[PDB]
């Protein structure tokens, strides 16, 4: 009788919708607003029958977000784009718009859950979103949760704010803090993040890669239950950016490393080559931050921006269930 | 107990030396060991009287290691800014020691290393431990930041401090990496790390930078007692590489926000000058990292070259308490 009419702000390639689904509650995306044009055309291959709204936030008039009567924002940050080898940020001013338009919407929304990056909580810029959605009454909570509480085999502490319009203190509210554990099974392997039909070469490392920073990667294996944090980095750079797979069993990774010792340079790449050594695909990447089985990328789309556009996403599975939370 | 001969690893700017004073244990430094032209200027200018040897690890030879005759190791991780001969030499060089360690004809007493945090779920570390195991060393691996010192930065490293002995070490947590020193503190203000020398100017965030970053910042004030983890990057990218300081002050952070709503470009630029943001000098980063007040720089070094040389740096004054323990 009352469905959720949702604004999905730099919806990218759309985590925000998927976390919507998965939540099953009553809502529809009545608005998807990103200016990039990549990020974008993810956005239909995945959701054609979504309005997408290919303009910044600031461009959006008063009279066109009363229009879209929305109930519930969404938000995630900006994918970041493969600049143009050539070579603008409009974000201050979009988060400033979206400041102003709060308050003068015919409608206040009546949810509103944000996700941004660790360390946004002790900046000055939330202090005054904060203080914004205080004074028009929304009751909020902060967290700081990673995708391993909810059993997924993958380190990405994220910062989420879920604001209710209501009168009454929230059940789970713990004033002036970041609650670091969903309000009151286990981790799953890897291996049930693996897509079985990925073409196990070409995702091999290269024998260059694999010489120089050989032991300074993180080499995790199907059965184990954990992975570091991956960035928009994988695959161009190899450090700091995400672990690497060891698709050969029963080779142990400390005897390749042992006997690489008094080798040669051709010997030791012709050593590691035997760990199998390859990088997560851009679809498992995205099994592990939850998107669904049934997400995919235009083939126009290259590998590199697969990495890319999924570097700075939100893990559906995480905001899937803090919207059930806000939602009741 | 006799002076203690030390050899300090991948020496750099001298962290592990300038933390091993600081240790007041009776020890001097015999030889250092780093290819890094830049950084051995450095170590050579507060160092001047300590054997900087010029060389890979790899190819310092068994009877130059048992001629050294050293007691106790400190290794940090290298300055990574990026010798003729093409070859990563960071593999041979672990292997190497690895290797050299059983043949030794005097094991080392006392063994203190530093790493980024992550490390202590490595395979390379496995190896490293079966290799400290199996020749009798008593140890226990840390994840300090410097504010458990009451230093106002986050930095949270690895540490690893090995002892040749019969006894387990009183704090020993076999299969644990504590979190906390074994068992003034109150954090101290950004004050007392600030450097009255320092042009304002020169280091002041400039106008284009100002502009597209504002809001994106972490932005200190001097009665501050926190900051956020430094890296080779600042200076030059902005997000995710520090904090930046704000020096005018009875400003208000967040109302210069509100005001560049409906602003234009350079009417936005305006009122953000006002909040007077400069970086942290590179001397001043030191002075968090805990170098003693005698160091600095040669002026041949540029300050690009100066954030890069400090962004991997160990903290000398969480290392040194380290060492005191060790050396019990
Ligand atoms: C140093 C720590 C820090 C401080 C501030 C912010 C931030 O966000 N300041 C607002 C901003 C924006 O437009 N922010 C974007 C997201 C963004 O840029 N994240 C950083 C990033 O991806 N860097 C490569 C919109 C957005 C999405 N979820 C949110 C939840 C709450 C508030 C705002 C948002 C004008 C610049 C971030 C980090
Ligand atoms: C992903 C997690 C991870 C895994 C492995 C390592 C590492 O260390 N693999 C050894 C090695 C090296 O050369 N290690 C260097 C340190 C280094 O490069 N750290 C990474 C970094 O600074 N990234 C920006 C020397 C060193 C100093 N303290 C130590 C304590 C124990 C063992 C080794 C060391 C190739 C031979 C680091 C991190």
């Amino acid at each position: 009788m009352e469905p959720l009419r949702v604004l999905e702000l730099y919806s990218g390639v759309g985590g925000m919708h998927h976390a919507l689904r998965e939540s099953c509650i009553p809502a529809q995306v009545v608005a998807a607003i990103d200016v990039n044009t990549v990020a974008n055309e993810v956005y239909k291959y995945n959701f054609p029958h979504t309005q997408l709204l290919a303009k910044t936030i600031e461009g959006i008039t008063l009279e066109e977000f009363d229009r879209l009567s929305f109930d519930m924002i969404l938000m995630s940050p900006p994918c970041q784009p493969f600049t143009r080898i050539g070579r603008t940020d409009s974000r201050t001013n979009s988060f400033l718009h979206i400041l102003d338009i709060l308050p003068r919407l015919q409608k206040l929304p009546k949810y509103i859950l944000l996700e941004n990056v660790k360390g946004f909580e002790v900046s000055s810029t939330r202090d005054l979103l904060i203080q914004t959605i205080e004074n028009c009454g929304f009751q909020y909570q902060e967290f700081l949760l990673s995708p391993t509480s909810l059993g997924i085999p993958n380190s990405r502490l994220r910062y989420f704010l879920i604001a209710k319009l209501q009168s009454e203190p929230l059940p789970f509210q713990a004033p002036g803090q970041v609650l670091m554990e969903f309000p009151k099974l286990s981790v799953k392997m890897l291996k049930d993040f693996l897509e079985d039909d990925t073409d196990v070469n070409q995702y091999l490392l290269p024998p260059k890669s694999l010489l120089r920073y050989a032991l300074l990667l993180d080499i995790v294996q199907p059965t184990c239950r954990r992975s570091v944090c991956f960035t928009k980095g994988y695959g161009s750079y190899i450090e700091g950016t995400g672990s690497v797979l060891q698709t050969a069993e029963d080779v142990q990774v400390e005897n390749i490393y042992k006997s690489l010792t008094n080798l040669s340079q051709e010997e030791q790449i012709t050593k590691l080559l035997i760990l199998k050594l390859r990088y997560f695909t851009p679809k498992e990447i995205a099994n592990l931050l939850g998107f669904p089985p049934e997400f995919g990328f235009p083939e126009k789309i290259t590998v590199k921006q697969r990495y890319r556009l999924l570097g700075n996403s939100l893990n559906v599975h995480v905001v899937a269930k803090l919207i059930k939370i806000l939602y009741e």
